C-alpha cells in the first residue's frame, strides 16, 4: 500500500477511504497517514465548533460505512472521562495545543481505585492510537489559557461507550452526542 503525504484534510479524508476500503484495518499506516497530515488551521476552522462547559464532538466525514472521522474541541481545562472504545480503533491526532493521556487498565470486578499506569502529552500533530486490548484512557486539555483541537478516527463508528468511575471502577453507558455534522452546529 502505497502512503503518500496528505497535502490537505480533503486529500487526507480521501487516502483515509482508500485504507478502509477493505475488511481490516493496518493501524500503523492509518497512524502514520494521519501523522503526516500537517494541521492547517483553516482547511478545519469549519469543524471546530467549542462550548464554553465541556468538550465537543463535530463530525467531519462518515467515512464509507467504515469509520468516523471526528474534530473534539476542548476547551481550557476540558477533559473526557475514563473510557472505552467500543471493540473499535481510536486514532487521536492533535490538530491545535497539547492533551494529557492518561492510560488505565480494565478494572478487575472488585470495587477498587483505578491506578493511572502511564501518562504522557500528546503535542501539536502527533498521532497516538488506542484500543480495548490495549486499555482504557482519559485525555485532557490541563492548560490554562490555549484550547485544543484533536482528530479522531473511529473505526468502526461507534455511538456509545462506557466511562469508569475512577474510584470504584465500576462502569456506565455513555451515549455519545455530535455537536455538530459537517459543519452545521445540531442541537
Ligand atoms: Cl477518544
Ligand atoms: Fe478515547
Amino acid at each position: 500500500t502505497e502512503l503518500l503525504k496528505p497535502r490537505t484534510l480533503a486529500d487526507l479524508i480521501r487516502i483515509l477511504h482508500e485504507l478502509f476500503a477493505g475488511d481490516e484495518v493496518n493501524v500503523e499506516e492509518v497512524q502514520a497517514v494521519l501523522e503526516a497530515y500537517e494541521s492547517n488551521p483553516a482547511e478545519w476552522a469549519l469543524y471546530a465548533k467549542f462550548d464554553q462547559y465541556r468538550y465537543t464532538r463535530n463530525l467531519v466525514d462518515q467515512g464509507n460505512g467504515k469509520f468516523n472521522l471526528m474534530i473534539l474541541c476542548w476547551g481550557e481545562g476540558h477533559g473526557s472521562s475514563i473510557h472505552d472504545h467500543t471493540d473499535s480503533h481510536c486514532f487521536l491526532k492533535l490538530l491545535q495545543g497539547n492533551l494529557k493521556e492518561t492510560l488505565f487498565d480494565w478494572p478487575d470486578k472488585k470495587s477498587n481505585e483505578m491506578i493511572k499506569k502511564s501518562e504522557r502529552t500528546l503535542r501539536e500533530n502527533q498521532c497516538a492510537y488506542i484500543n480495548d486490548s490495549i486499555g482504557l484512557h482519559r485525555v485532557e486539555n490541563v492548560s490554562h489559557t490555549e484550547p485544543a483541537v484533536s482528530l479522531h478516527l473511529f473505526s468502526p463508528p461507534f455511538d456509545t461507550c462506557h466511562a469508569f468511575d475512577q474510584r470504584t471502577g465500576h462502569k456506565n453507558k455513555v451515549t455519545m452526542t455530535f455537536h455538530s455534522k459537517f459543519g452545521i452546529r445540531t442541537p
